[PDB]
């Protein structure tokens, strides 16, 4: 038995970084442990949510599993920034697209994400809530981008709540309005870092083509999770 | 690399059992796996979400986690109708209370649950739509824990998005409508078996008295979970 | 003149006991009580929305017609329970049906009940609500039926505020998700039922096939109706 | 047995006028029946709903009653427009207020009703449609009311779909923005009037304060009712 | 630099006559000051929105521009009611037209307007809320137009948040339901007139049928305009 | 009689730059093109509503007044896009702020806009739609200010439809989720420069402190308008 500072994580007060990577996966998040950062230990372990905290060139990274959806990233959000007294968060996932001049492998930065969750209009007495992206974290990521020689899109991406989609029309106006990148959690991370005065953003790399059926093989992936995870982490020197 | 039956779970198709608990930690799946099953294997370790097939009193059975919140347990419980042939589901849980005749460690059988998220209006044209367990489902829990001397509250559960609330007025609503168990999945779970013209059901003990602040400790914890897992297993015999 | 308890029911306090049947059609109510109840007297004649008090067996039961729609339930049996101190209402009629497998002179017994009006969504901060009868009301149906050799569907029920539906889609989510009864006041009762810590719950037979335009002649809905009126009154035994 | 034109009504197809007067109360449409037309002759019994055609100064004109709720009066009117070729319907009534300058016993000419229901966003793909009186009929009413020298109130109702209202704030923003009407049918109504190209309008009785507690007795309602409903009668012969 | 009793009008208190005119264009209250005002002056040209009041056969009466759609004419009209304390305000506008019998060059009076706005939901709790134009002024239009020999369609408007619409099934809807007219204006000043306890209408001439694609020419819509001014300046005479 | 391109703009096509500034204000949009434009000429006055061509350091550029309001600037938006091909707005503007560490007369970039308003609801079917600028045109405007050296706050908008509020909790919402700037506008653009595959922004001045009440004075605002249209017009020059 160890004291718990959450019920969802075991990690003592001061034992996260102020600025956190967080993806869906935890075996990723190990993955990035184990490969960039130095000095790094594991934090937490509950429920498999492995985390961890060490240092990227020398300046202190967490990256931490987030798990899939919006009330699962809400939760592990909530706590570092409200227990764990984080600063940035930048979500670095995968999508899928709907968008014609997107292609699999792209790298898609975030600047707003809508969604088909309730939790936004919770948040605003009913009314429209622009789960928006902080701007020093975007431009931070487009300039890692840029001095690594890495093309980006940058733009909208929509966060659903059902993956297994049945839903007529909805590709179709996604499309219409250049929705970028289409996944499960940036909309209910921008809000709650708002909430606490804090920062965050999303960078995601094109696993799948929704429309032309395109999708990336597992090497390919290795290789956008190569380009997205290097231009996050050179991001997180300039915030 | 492994072939990849769906995109969450690395399971040969035909690896689960028709009958499946699911816990929202893995963890505890592994932890029910080792402790109650026979003829076990691990056939799931996708994102750390692990998942266990073999046998309870010589019948099939799998447990396997689901993640926290509707988007994650919609996503493996989708599959496991669709992909894996499961014909019925028995989450298996923790929850808060309400109700001022609940109390922490008290085991609560769901019937429904209502939800705050939209996902079920998206099915049924934006009108209300029940999240309700399988009758044979909620009588065999019933019959279960009567054959055990095991006292249940049976009731409605409450699936919410939120963990973190700050919504002024919920609880007492919940708790002049009589809501038994607040939880963040069994509204997700009931329409999919809906879809696949399958079965479904919920089983959860009291963590926390959300209005009174009484807390289960970790041993009354343990000891409450022992007894809902036994009230679910013997179910599974009956289905 | 006589005293008014309520403005909608004549009935001194006491006059009705803690179980009654509701159905839509106060001429029902009548030829329930002249056929099955002993020790009857008519205690409510206002609005034509005939009631009565008697015996079943020796155990006291009310009959009361409740008119069409979930604002017309809502006034009496808000009544019953608050000013009447019922315990227990059971509603029964008739309903339509899409399922593919449910067939006109069918007895269907209602775990849950969706709708289209907003009454449930006032009660819950706009959230979803589920109309859900009570488990010992539902069982004891069940049994009945069993005891008397009477095959029965369980499952969901839809209330609509609108009979003569215009609505593109609506039978084809109702059979997706098995929705089992159409008809349009169990959503309503369900919920007042919670408010004053009692029990509901509906038995319905199906009138009319709403796909395939099969319909019942009116000796086969006597049929069905002696056949879902003797499962009722048996029910109110156990209750 | 016999034969049904529709579910809800046993009069043949040319047994309603043009022109009809429904109330909520079919004893209180047997009443203006037996007093105030000629050449009567009744119509419809099922389920209690009496209805009746005669004259009232030589030209046809019928009544009925329509139950207590929108649902329970859409099924009516519809059939009344639909299968009965009805032209015409003045709903007659009784009603709440909250206004501080309407009083008990004033009569209420409707020239548009809200409601919480949601049958018209359900006819309006989502929107405001504002259910609202026939012109023709409005003034046919008013003049009425004029020549009779009968004092009225002319504006909004509200048709609500929860007689024993818990809502906070309800009475205070209905009396804001000055409806004059509590009741629970005319929202219904007008919307399907428009479908068929016909006629509608609303006249009601102020039985009740809603703020101020005021009640009218039952000699006071008798005599309200005298005067709305020779207005309503009088306004036929114009319609 | 001078005075602005309000941010949006230079007026000064006192400036407007308790009868005000107002269309959207504001070249268009020039013209109509120009033309049918005498002792006139303008009062306002903040923003543009020319403002005029003087006198119409001797009686006081204003003449302003309100923008396009609800939220330009609810500031305005808001202005009005309140800092200037107008008593009646008459919507003089064009409109289009989808219903069947609706021809172009017809002169619209409004009873009520449906909308897609929210802001009378936001007015009534989320409910229905009519906008509902005020019975003495819709009767002093017809009267007027009734002494003029001038024939009028009398009716529900639908005012859009929308000019270019790309809503499949609005049109046929709007036409089922026998609305009348298409604006962007009237739905938000019904509202805020009953707020103030004032009085409010609209009268519009159709320039376009929707479905037919007929258009007035630009001495047609004169021509239109020319009956439609003089109806509402004569009923501004009973008012 | 002059040729019209739209229903609400003489201008022939071609006769706007592919970058327009707007602004809610006509006679601001003659005061900008007087004072910052070369080789201007004037190309719309229809309703009031000026625009203007020439250039600006020798770039075409536009400036157009577009009223107040979503459903305002939609019409004059989408045309610009649509009918005269425009590739590029940057809406100028005036603010209200609720943020505790925003002030009178600072510069806010706008990188989303919340709203509530329907018209992005009805875009996306029914979810949440984010109000998005575009990052090149909020980079070139934040670019600008600090070459410049004007400090500016870069977050969120809220667009409402009502400038006088009545709505309880809404301050408090929008200064906790940080919040900076309160128009009318913003929201509505953006999507439609989506719909086009073209580009938006905004920058605001902040008039007014709605929690503290202070204010800018006349020559505050004149200040604000000079350091604020100086980086609108020389972002101009980047895009
Ligand atoms: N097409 C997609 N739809 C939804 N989520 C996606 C998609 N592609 C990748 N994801 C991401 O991966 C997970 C689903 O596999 C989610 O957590 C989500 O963030
Ligand atoms: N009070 C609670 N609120 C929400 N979820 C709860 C609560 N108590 C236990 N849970 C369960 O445990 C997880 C949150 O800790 C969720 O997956 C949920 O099912
Ligand atoms: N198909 C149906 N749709 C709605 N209500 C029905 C249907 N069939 C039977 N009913 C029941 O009978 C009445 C309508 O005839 C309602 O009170 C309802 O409960
Ligand atoms: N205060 C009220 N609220 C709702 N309905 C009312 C009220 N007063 C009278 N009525 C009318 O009478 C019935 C309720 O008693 C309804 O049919 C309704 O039309
Ligand atoms: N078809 C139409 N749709 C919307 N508004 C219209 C239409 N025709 C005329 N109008 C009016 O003119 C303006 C739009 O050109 C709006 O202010 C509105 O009141
Ligand atoms: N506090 C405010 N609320 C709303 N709009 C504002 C405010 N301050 C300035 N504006 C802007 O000026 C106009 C209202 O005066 C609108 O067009 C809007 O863009
Ligand atoms: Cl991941
Ligand atoms: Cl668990
Ligand atoms: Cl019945
Ligand atoms: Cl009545
Ligand atoms: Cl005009
Ligand atoms: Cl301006």
């Amino acid at each position: 038995h160890h004291h718990m500072a959450t019920p969802h994580n075991s990690a003592k007060v001061g034992d996260f970084a102020e600025t956190v990577l967080m993806c869906g996966d935890p075996l990723r998040a190990k993955l990035i442990a184990d490969n960039y950062l130095e000095n790094a230990k594991q934090v937490n372990s509950v429920r498999g949510m492995l985390g961890f905290t060490g240092t990227y060139k020398g300046k202190p990274l967490s990256v931490m599993g987030h798990g899939m959806g919006i009330p699962s990233i809400s939760i592990y959000a909530e706590e570092l920034y409200n227990v764990y007294k984080v600063k940035t968060i930048i979500r670095v996932g995968t999508c899928g697209t709907v968008d014609p001049n997107v292609h699999v492998r792209d790298v898609c930065i975030v600047t707003a994400s809508g969604t088909d969750s309730n939790v936004n209009r919770m948040r605003l007495l009913g009314h429209d809530f622009p789960a928006t992206a902080n701007f020093e974290v975007v431009s931070a990521l487009v300039e890692s981008a840029k001095a690594l020689n890495i093309p980006t899109q940058v733009g909208k991406a929509y966060s659903t709540d059902i993956f297994y989609s049945k839903e007529q029309g909805l590709n179709e106006a996604l499309a219409q309005y250049h929705f970028i990148a289409v996944e499960m959690e940036s909309a209910g991370l921008f809000p709650i870092a708002d909430y606490y005065g804090a920062r965050a953003g999303c960078i995601c790399t094109v696993s799948d083509h929704i429309i032309t059926h395109e999708s990336a093989t597992p090497e390919e992936r290795q290789t956008s999770f190569q380009n997205m995870i290097k231009i996050a982490l050179e991001a997180t020197l300039k915030l």
